[PDB]
């Protein structure tokens, strides 16, 4: 299935862990991803990149694996969002 705005995720960028995060709409941000790279909104740390499937691991799927708690600024309050409440705006 393609990844729709909305679907949870856990989305790795180089130097980090597996971090929770979310698929949040390309018209909520000026600039568009380049094709098959996704706005992807990062629980904890609340920072939005642009990344493509690779580094996108749907989250009901790899939660057992990616989701223990570490020592990683923002990373258990990340944890903590996208179990709680992952759709709120924390803007």
């Amino acid at each position: 299935h393609a990844f729709k705005p909305g679907d949870l995720v856990f989305a790795k960028m180089k130097g980090y862990p597996h971090w929770p995060a979310r698929i949040d709409d390309i018209a909520d941000g000026a600039v568009k991803p380049p094709p098959n790279k996704y706005p992807i909104f990062f629980f904890g740390t609340h920072e939005t990149a642009f990344l493509g499937p690779k580094d996108l691991f749907p989250y009901d799927k790899c939660k057992d694996k990616y989701g223990k708690p570490n020592k990683r600024k923002g990373f258990n309050e990340g944890l903590w969002e996208i179990q709680n409440n992952p759709h709120a705006s924390y803007s």
